[PDB]
């Protein structure tokens, strides 16, 4: 079975519906980090009430420093959240 | 529904199958870009018979030129293969 099938589209429709909420078409903007974590990641990341984190967390994914989130590294952001949650349980 | 739930199980599966494959117990190896891509990303993504494009790949994937890829880049390469497929089918 091709998991990543799932996934892939699993995330078109996540990624196209916010990075496709607003700006050119496909680009990720701060209202949809801190809405998609409030929104998506809100029963495994903690919803942030301050753009503080989503201001650091840019600063460990940001890699053109553009302050913004495009596909490439957007996508990057769940591997941090999906990371921790596979480190956690693996926590030897 | 969290359609990112999906996601980060599916690739929790096939990342650390893989990226568990060999290594210290989470990290990518070519053995499993090249086999990844033959063996899952077979079905969208051409099987590469030369690990070549897996070098250009790395090029552009690969941060710290590390010949290998993490985890926050190793997914960032599937958003490669997501896009593609992305804004082909979106091609205005
Ligand atoms: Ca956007
Ligand atoms: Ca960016
Ligand atoms: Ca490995
Ligand atoms: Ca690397
Ligand atoms: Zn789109
Ligand atoms: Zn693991």
């Amino acid at each position: 079975m091709s998991e990543l099938e799932k996934a892939m589209v699993a995330l078109i429709d996540v990624f196209h519906q916010y990075s496709g909420r607003e700006g050119d078409k496909h680009k990720l903007k701060k209202s949809e980090l801190k809405e998609l974590i409030n929104n998506e990641l809100s029963h495994f990341l903690e919803e942030i009430k301050e753009q503080e984190v989503v201001d650091k967390v840019m600063e460990t994914l940001d890699e053109d420093g553009d302050g913004e989130c495009d596909f490439q590294e957007f996508m990057a952001f769940v591997s941090m959240v999906t990371t921790a949650c596979h480190e956690f349980f693996e926590h030897e």
